[PDB]
């Protein structure tokens, strides 16, 4: 709709919680692939958030996800 979908975060959030708030590209991706998530979609989300390019997504990176989602889909609309 805008930039990110709350539905996506739910998928990544759940898988992240299972790994202990921390997971690597390979582990999260496998957990994502088993849910029906495409590599392209995962790579975009992972690249988008993995600003450190450490090929790893942590609770910190995921935190921005929820924040970035609310600044767009929350507190505003038509502007
Ligand atoms: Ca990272």
């Amino acid at each position: 709709g805008g930039s990110l979908k709350k539905n996506t975060v739910d998928d990544i959030s759940e898988s992240l919680r299972q790994g202990g708030g921390k997971l690597n590209f390979d582990e999260l991706r496998q957990d994502l692939k088993g849910k029906g998530h495409t590599d392209a979609e995962i790579e975009a989300i992972f690249t988008k958030y993995d600003q450190d390019g450490d090929q790893e997504l942590t609770e910190h990176e995921h935190q921005q996800m929820r924040d970035d989602l609310e600044k767009e889909r929350e507190d505003l609309d038509l502007d």
